[PDB]
């Protein structure tokens, strides 16, 4: 029944609010990358993207509710623009990377983690960042982004006047895309 792309992450609410910021954000990356394509939803990862053989889809799922349902609801503030790509520097990203809640983040990951290792799925990266990917393109866009063009976008979110849709944002729930399945768990 094949094997499906697995991916662990706590979702974010886009909210008009942050959408609007992103229709201000996205043109002005575009000056300067007129390739870059927003984003179709919004989270933080908690694992790598792993493939799973069907079979242990539901079982996964449960395991990692069991672990997840013991967490709390918390804060978090992502008002830092990041440009990053993949590993290989095929793909270009544009986020937002958390400050504060980035330690109760780790302690979500290493829950995660355990899940990860009981069906022989790689663990969360060495270096760990969490971040709100907006926007992407194909190639190595780097040397377009940094500088100038980061610095302005920077300015843009620091223009945001404080707006809590960045700066105090309250977790809910944690979710597992298993191919086009989508299970989702509560936090207390
Ligand atoms: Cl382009």
């Amino acid at each position: 029944m094949g094997n499906w792309a697995t991916h662990v992450y706590v979702p974010y609410e886009a909210k008009e609010e942050f959408l609007d910021l992103l229709d201000v954000l996205l043109p002005h990356a575009q000056t300067y990358v007129p390739r870059l394509v927003r984003m179709k939803v919004f989270h933080l990862s908690l694992s790598q993207s792993v493939v799973l053989r069907h079979h242990w889809i539901l079982p996964f799922v449960q395991a990692l509710k069991a672990r997840m349902t013991s967490f709390h609801r918390f804060f978090f503030t992502a008002n830092q623009v990041k440009i990053y790509t993949n590993q290989e520097k095929t793909r270009t990203f544009i986020g937002l990377e958390v400050t504060s809640g980035h330690a109760q983040f780790l302690d979500l990951v290493s829950e995660v983690d355990r899940v990860m290792e009981e069906f022989n799925l790689t663990t969360f990266y060495q270096d760990p960042s969490f971040q709100l990917s907006l926007a992407w393109c194909v190639g190595d866009a780097r040397l377009q982004l940094e500088g100038q063009c980061l610095q302005e976008l920077q300015a843009i979110v620091d223009g945001f006047e404080d707006a809590e849709v960045l700066l105090r944002v309250h977790t809910e729930q944690v979710r597992c895309k298993s191919g086009n399945k989508f299970f989702s768990m509560p936090l207390k």
